[PDB]
């Protein structure tokens, strides 16, 4: 592998990315804005180095949703290696939903669609799933997660609504609370003709070449998460991937558990939490220390 792509960090990185305004697509109470009014809310900018992105944790919520912000990336890309270092990601705050994400051109979900850095609500463990259109399914094996759903079709008979193909990984500081708590790690995603493979290095454990302009995922510890396997046509069913950053609220999953988790005691339902309560959603913010992109 080499360097392909380098977003740096401020003004430079968010240069690279497009902001996201539409009306959510999985139906959040959120409200995404543009990049000025962002940098004039305090949800995006620099800290120490850091590029920052978070959320509104001061004023009660109205119109749309609580403030925030969906970054897509004007790159794209079909085949290589996405390693992201953060110091912090948005943390385990009730109603929010925040994704670090892949999603493939054309219309949803022919191009494919990577989950690296997903959850929800108060969640300990992170998901690392795979959307994709009908006839894909991974094996069970070759990774350190725990596979919870094998057939990555949003559609699946046998699993909800979009679930797609989910691995747990099994490191309670591989998100949120936990991951925030020990200053972060690495996530790399690799991308290839036969498969995809996950990545999660908790902060002081990543490899001496992972960061470097040469990083080679044949020699790094047994991935976290690991798709593959003659059940899929692991090139067709993926084309150029757009990286993509955000935090909803509410919605089709959050939403949807939010009464049968450890949050239906914050309030009867999400939307009236996340309207209210400004000042829980403090840690809804990523902070990166860098993201590169390399290529075969
Ligand atoms: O992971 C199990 C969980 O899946 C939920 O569907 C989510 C999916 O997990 C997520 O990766 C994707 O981005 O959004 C879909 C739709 O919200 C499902 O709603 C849950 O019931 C299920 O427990
Ligand atoms: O935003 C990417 C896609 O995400 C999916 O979860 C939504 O159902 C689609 O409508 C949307 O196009």
């Amino acid at each position: 592998y080499h360097l392909v792509d380098d977003y740096g960090r401020g003004n430079g990185f968010f240069d690279k990315f497009n902001f996201f305004t539409g009306d959510d697509p999985t139906h959040g109470y959120v409200d995404y804005v543009s990049r000025d009014v962002a940098a004039g809310a305090g949800l995006i900018g620099e800290r120490d180095g850091r590029t920052y992105m978070g959320v509104d944790f001061t004023n009660p919520a109205s119109g749309r949703g609580r403030r925030s912000v969906r970054l897509e990336s004007k790159n794209t890309y079909e085949h290589g290696l996405i390693v992201i270092d953060l110091a912090h990601m948005p943390g385990s705050v009730c109603g929010t939903w925040p994704a670090f994400w892949t999603l493939g051109t054309g219309d949803w979900p022919y191009g494919g669609e990577i989950d690296i850095i997903e959850g929800v609500n108060d969640n300990t463990f992170n998901h690392m799933v795979l959307h994709t259109s009908d006839g894909c399914t991974i094996d069970n094996d070759g990774f350190t997660g725990n596979l919870k759903t094998s057939n990555c079709y949003v559609y699946a008979p046998g699993q909800d609504a979009n679930a797609g193909c989910g691995i747990e990984a099994t490191d309670p500081n591989s998100y949120g609370k936990g991951f925030n708590s020990i200053g972060g790690g690495i996530y790399a995603t690799e991308i290839t003709p036969n498969g995809i493979s996950i990545w999660f290095f908790p902060r002081g454990s990543e490899p001496g070449d992972v960061l470097g302009d040469n990083p080679n995922p044949a020699n790094w510890d047994t991935p976290a998460a690991k798709f593959a396997g003659g059940g899929c046509d692991w090139e067709g069913k993926f084309n150029a991937q757009r990286l993509i950053f955000d935090v909803t609220f509410c919605g089709d999953w959050a939403g949807n558990v939010w009464g049968i988790g450890g949050c239906a005691s914050r309030a009867a339902n999400c939307v009236d939490f996340v309207r209210d309560n400004p000042s829980a959603f403090a840690e809804s913010y990523w902070l990166v220390n860098s993201l590169r992109v390399y290529a075969p």
